[PDB]
């Protein structure tokens, strides 16, 4: 059973700006997602120091970038802390509301879309390049879920019956027709080198 939810008005407004503004520097989406994966990995690492059993769902702390020309998708996989149903439906939005208001204020005043990460809302930069985003995620305290949105004001959540991931998040970017450059090995390698070369976990770029 698939449940359908409305974004909060502020978040729907941020998603339209991101979709609608003319802004050519779209590649920054990838460092925003990688950064989000890095924070989640820091989190579970930290939490495991005082509860070693939090890694029973997998000891390896890493990021995989998987392009699939066939599906036209690029997936950012992490084995970080993961997200609960409450995160997905409620808490992330609650937190994102104020980072959105700050981000929006900054833009007038002459900030640009590439600073979105300073405001804790860089996830939504996914919509620079993706027509639809699917997030598969698994937290220790909870079940595996699939979140999805093509923007338009709503998202769905369902329990995910696919391949169990153990622990972590996969962000699956269904790319726009004109953005398949981000499926190319030399392009991804270029962007990681430029914006993500210091991340403190291994990032494996899968080949097609
Ligand atoms: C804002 C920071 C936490 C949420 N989060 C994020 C950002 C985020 C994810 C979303 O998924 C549907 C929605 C909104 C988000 O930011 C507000 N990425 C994560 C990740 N890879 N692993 C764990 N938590 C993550």
């Amino acid at each position: 059973e698939v449940e359908t939810f409305a974004f909060q008005a502020e978040i729907a407004q941020l998603m339209s700006l991101i979709i609608n503004t003319f802004y050519s520097n779209k590649e920054i989406f990838l460092r925003e997602l990688i950064s989000n994966s890095s924070d989640a990995l820091d989190k579970i690492r930290y939490e495991s120091l005082t509860d070693p059993s939090k890694l029973d769902s997998g000891k390896e702390l890493h990021i995989n970038l998987i392009p699939n020309k066939q599906d036209r998708t690029l997936t950012i996989v992490d084995t970080g802390i993961g997200m609960t149903k409450a995160d997905l439906i409620n808490n992330l939005g609650t937190i994102a509301k104020s980072g959105t208001k700050a981000f929006m204020e900054a833009l007038q005043a002459g900030a640009d879309i590439s600073m979105i990460g300073q405001f804790g809302v860089g996830f939504y930069s996914a919509y620079l390049v993706a027509e639809k985003v699917t997030v598969i995620t698994k937290h220790n305290d909870d079940e595996q879920y699939a979140w999805e949105s093509s923007a338009g004001g709503s998202f769905t959540v369902r329990t995910d019956t696919g391949e169990p991931m153990g622990r972590g998040t996969k962000v699956i970017l269904h790319l726009k027709e004109d953005q398949t450059e981000y499926l190319e090995e030399r392009r991804i390698k270029e962007i990681v080198k430029k914006h993500s070369q210091f991340i403190g976990y291994p990032i494996t770029l899968f080949v097609e």
